[PDB]
Order: structure tokens, then C-alpha cells, then sequence
């Protein structure tokens, strides 16, 4: 009623997305992930929730690459965070960052019931100052295997400049929402809320930049709202 | 053309697909992959060609899991095979299986000029006999890291029972076309060629079976025509 893109999906039909969720995603969704999702769906910002089919995709990536130490930028109620914590080994460690811990406390009971809260170091701050402080203290043997970026959309390019130094060589950086409900496909797009237009132009610039960035290999994956996987080359 | 689905997209517009390919895939596509794709686009069976954005996704998965030995079932002109060979290290090895070597001869010059043909063992045969002989010969030290299944659609479930024993624990099995142009989303779908309808039902059964299969964790990804990633648990 205030933002324009919230009822749009990138697949050709709602029926196909429902088929995917019902056939493949929900039967593989942890019970605490199911709980966190269903309370979040009643929250006013439920449009920002990472969907269940994308969540299982993040879980698969974490396990295939044997991730141990991860960083999560943009937590909200914690669906992707809890997804990550359940995918990591028992000794896995996550640095979670979000300006608003009130959202996080919506999901924390489910994280606790899942028995994975011990893996999480939550920092209530803006992401950039923490990443900049991490650049001064980071030791080469302390680099992250994996980074999920899902915070302020207009700041992804700034996040990238830090994360290509905070993630190990061969580690992964994942940028959520890089297709922005399909609106990135046109130079001009009508009738968006000013912040949705800022994010749209930001993603158009980020997609072009990442495609030309020699520090990484990339794969833009038309899952959820678009996820761009980056792999650090040096 | 006899098939009915060949031109249907699973994204909501051609413009979105073309944005992804033009922005994120084509600029990252190896020169020999581009040449192979262009020749194949002129072939009568170009519909079955793995698309460029999915190719980068397959390549990203291989590198993040540091795959070294792979199997490829369903080669055609070799786009995904070349993709796999370019991702592997210099001493990587691939077993490629297809019933029609003449398709493979179309892309072979591009594979050779990429300098990666030495990694490929091409077997001109039906996949099931080869897979069965592989299970009779395979030692635990020889198990594959990664398997890409993209051959006779109605036989995926049969391939699956062999491949869950031929990929290592923690190894990945990927099935192509698991969304089948979106037509899997409904119990019935009018206007299909008979063997288009057989594949559709075979994928509907396959997707339900894979979601319940305790031997693997899965992730169905709405990229290309749908890719289902399986990871062997035991
Ligand atoms: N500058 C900033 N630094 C850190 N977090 C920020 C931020 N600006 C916005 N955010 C947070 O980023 C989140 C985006 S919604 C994130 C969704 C979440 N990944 C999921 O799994 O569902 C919001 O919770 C918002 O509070
Ligand atoms: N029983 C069988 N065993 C092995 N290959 C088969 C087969 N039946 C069909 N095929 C082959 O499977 C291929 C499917 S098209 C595969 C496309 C390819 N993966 C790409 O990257 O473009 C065809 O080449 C067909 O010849
Ligand atoms: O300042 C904004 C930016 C965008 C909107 C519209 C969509 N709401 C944000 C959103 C949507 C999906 C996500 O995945 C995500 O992280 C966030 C509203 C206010
Ligand atoms: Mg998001
Ligand atoms: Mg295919």
C-alpha cells in the first residue's frame, strides 16, 4: 500500500512457486524454521523474508563448500541466519549484524529451541562500521568462508569492497535481491517508491560492476529475488 | 518442431531472462563456450542446450566444492561438459556418457581449443549399462564428487539409484529440467507431445521421490529449466 514491488515474483506464475515450495522446500524445512517463518509472515515487513526454497539453497551451498565461519549482514527475524546455523557443523561460528535487534528477538526463541544459538555472535549496529573494524583486527587465518548480504540495498557496493578482503580466497559472497522483483531489467521503471527506485538503480550498477570485477567469479541465480554468488579469486 | 514447450520460460518475461544473460552470463562466458553455444543454437535440437546462466551456476558449484572427478550423463554438443572441464583443476577428470557421439563431435573442436579435452573420457553408449559396470568396478577411493544428469528424462529415477552409490558421501548429484518448463506445477497439462507428457509425469514423480529420499539432502533451484541439487548423506 506504500511500496509497489511487494506483490511481484520473478517466476512466470504463483502456481510454479507454490509447487516448488510445497513439493521440495516445506518437506525439507526444519520445524524451527517453519515456526520462525509463520510468525514472520504476520509481521508488517514480511515481504523482506528470505523464502523457503532459497533458504534450502543457502543451506546446500554451505554444506557443499564445508563452511565453518560465516558472516550474515541483515538478519531481520533470522530465517537465513537460523538456516545457516542449522547447516554449519556443531563448532561453526556466525557473525550476525543488523541495526534492529527487535526483529531478531522475534526469531531468537526458535533459534534457541533449535539449539544453535551458541553458534551466533549478534551485533546490533550498522553493517559498515563493523566491517571496517573487522578489517583492522582480521588475521589471515581468521577470514570468513561465506558471507550473506541482505541489508540496506543501496549499500551493497560498499559492503562488497570490505567483503572481498574479509572472505578467504575461494570463499563465497552472496548478494540477495539482485533481480529486485524483475525491475532491474529496464533502464526506466514506473511508479516505484523513492527507496525502491534507489535500490533498483543500485542493483543495476552492482550487477554491471560485479560482472566486470576481476577479484571474483560470479553466478546470478534466478532463485528467490535473485541471488548473486561471488567467489573470491585473489 | 514437434514438441510444444520448447519456447516457454519459467521467468515472468523474456526481458528478465535477457537481462540476466546480457548482464551476468555472456560477459563471463569463456570464448569457447560462446562459440559452442552459437553453433548449437543453429542445430535442430538446440532446445535441450543448457543455458548460459545455468552454466555459470554449475561452474560455481564445482569450484566451491573443489570437485576433482565428475560424471556427466547427457552430453549433446558439450556445453555443460565444457563448462565442467573449464571449472576443474588441470588434473581433474570427467566421465562423459551419451548415446550420440555425433552431437559431441559438433562441440569437440571448441573443447580442444580450450585445451581441456585431456580431462574428458567420452563413452558412446546408453548410460544405464555404463553406470552398472561402474558400480561393479568402483572402489571406495574412486567415487565421484559431482554428477550432472541431463539425458533421457523418463530414466532419471533409474540413474538416481546408481548414482547415489557412485558419488562420494558429501558429493553432489544434479538433475536438469526438474521443473519441465513449469508444466510440472499442475496435475494435468494440455497440448503436449506424448513423450513431453511422459517426461512431465516422470519429473512430478521424481520431485516427490527426491523430497522424501532419506539418502540425500536436496535443493530445487528455479534456474534454467529447474535444477535439483542432491547431496549424498550415506
Ligand atoms: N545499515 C544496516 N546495517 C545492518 N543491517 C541493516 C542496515 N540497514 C538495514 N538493515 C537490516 O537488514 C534487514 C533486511 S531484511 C533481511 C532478511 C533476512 N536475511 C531473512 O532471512 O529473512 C532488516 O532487518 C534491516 O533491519
Ligand atoms: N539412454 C541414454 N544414455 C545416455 N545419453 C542419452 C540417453 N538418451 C538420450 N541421451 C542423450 O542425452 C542428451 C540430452 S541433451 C543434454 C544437453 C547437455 N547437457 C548440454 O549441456 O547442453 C542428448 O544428447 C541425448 O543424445
Ligand atoms: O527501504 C525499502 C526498500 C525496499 C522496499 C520494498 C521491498 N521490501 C524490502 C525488501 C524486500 C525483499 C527483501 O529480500 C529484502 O531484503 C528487503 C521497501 C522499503
Ligand atoms: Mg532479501
Ligand atoms: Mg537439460
Amino acid at each position: 500500500d506504500d511500496y509497489s514491488l511487494v506483490h511481484k515474483n520473478i517466476l512466470h506464475s504463483e502456481d510454479l512457486l507454490k509447487y516448488i515450495l510445497e513439493t521440495s522446500a516445506y518437506p525439507r524445512e526444519h520445524e524451527q524454521l517453519k515456526g520462525l517463518r509463520e510468525v514472520t509472515e504476520k509481521h508488517e515487513w514480511s515481504t523482506a523474508l528470505v523464502p523457503a526454497d532459497e533458504g534450502l539453497f543457502l543451506s546446500m551451498l554451505l554444506k557443499l563448500m564445508n563452511a565453518k565461519r560465516t558472516i550474515e549482514i541483515g538478519v531481520y527475524t533470522g530465517y537465513s541466519l537460523l538456516t545457516t546455523a542449522l547447516a554449519l557443523p556443531e563448532d561453526g561460528k556466525i557473525t550476525a549484524i543488523d541495526v534492529n535487534k527487535s526483529y531478531y528477538e522475534i526469531g531468537l526463541p526458535f533459534i534457541q529451541k533449535a539449539g544453535v544459538e551458541h553458534k551466533i555472535n549478534f551485533i546490533e549496529s550498522e553493517a559498515l562500521p563493523v566491517l571496517d573494524q573487522m578489517l583492522e583486527e582480521m588475521k589471515e587465518e581468521d577470514l570468513y568462508d561465506y558471507a550473506f548480504v541482505d541489508a540496506d540495498k543501496s549499500n551493497y557496493a560498499n559492503y562488497h569492497e570490505r567483503l572481498v578482503k574479509l572472505v578467504r580466497i575461494g570463499g563465497a559472497i552472496l548478494y540477495d535481491n539482485t533481480l529486485w522483483f524483475g525491475s532491474v531489467a529496464y533502464p526506466e521503471y514506473p511508479g516505484l517508491h523513492p527507496e525502491e527506485e534507489v535500490a533498483r538503480l543500485s542493483f543495476r550498477n552492482l550487477n554491471t560492476f560485479l560482472a566486470a570485477d576481476p577479484r571474483v567469479e560470479i553466478s546470478q541465480v534466478s532463485i528467490g529475488d535473485g541471488v548473486t554468488i561471488c567467489r573470491r579469486l585473489y
